[PDB]
């Protein structure tokens, strides 16, 4: 019964999910709580399909499941695979945005305010990040995890307001759709930030779904 599960657990279940999920525009890294059915209902999306499609990727083989992995393990594959590629991810795009802003303006396409968004959540993921390696990560690897719901629900809260500037970047971009008259450079920076936007979720999932329930479990 996959409708009657959360979004989250089913994104760590299934492989490929996380796209799908992604095409229907489903929250399952900060909205992993809900369950498929209520976020099918609120979109006015067929959930029989969406649960046949599941079927489909599910069959397909296993990937890593780091819903038992040890913490230590988690913690260490966030630092490297998604931290410190964010680090270098969002200067670039930052660029790009900056040329695209500049050298098409007189385009009505041309995505306003990308350049600023960017900015904003470069400054505060950079911010949020040390705060993750520098107190909670290691406060975790040292046992007090079970001591972490303050922590935790700050970076709860931080993971909502960088969804919102997800938002409002797939909001500027057309939902990160280039114009016919986008040249190169905006296309590679649009495929640049789908990326980010993939990277960023699958992030934000294996903290909220997996890292801080069982840290606060004591595991
Ligand atoms: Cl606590
Ligand atoms: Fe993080
Ligand atoms: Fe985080
Ligand atoms: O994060």
């Amino acid at each position: 019964a996959y409708r009657d599960q959360p979004l989250g657990e089913l994104a760590l279940s299934i492989p490929r999910a996380s796209a799908l999920f992604r095409k229907y525009d489903m929250d399952y890294a900060a909205g992993g709580k809900q369950t498929l059915a209520r976020a099918a209902a609120r979109k006015e999306l067929d959930v029989e399909v969406i649960e046949a499609e599941l079927a489909k990727l599910a069959e397909q083989p296993i990937e890593k499941d780091w819903r038992s992995a040890p913490l230590a393990e988690i913690i260490d594959h966030i630092i490297v695979r998604y931290h410190d590629r964010h680090r270098e991810q969002l200067p670039e795009l930052i660029l790009q945005a900056t040329k695209v802003e500049r050298v098409h303006a007189d385009k009505p396409s041309v995505p306003k305010g990308l350049t600023k968004y960017l900015t904003m959540l470069h400054e505060e993921l950079s911010s949020h990040m040390m705060k993750e390696e520098q107190i909670l990560f290691p406060m975790i690897k040292q046992g007090m995890g079970s001591q972490a719901m303050g922590p935790i629900s700050v970076m709860e809260s931080e993971h909502d307001e960088a969804g919102e500037l997800l938002e409002v970047i797939k909001h500027t971009t057309n939902n990160v759709t280039p114009p016919p008259e986008a040249c190169t450079t905006w296309k590679a920076m649009y495929n640049g930030i789908n990326e980010l936007i993939d990277d960023l979720m699958d992030h934000i999932s294996l903290e909220n779904n997996v890292l801080f329930p069982r840290a606060l479990a004591g595991e």
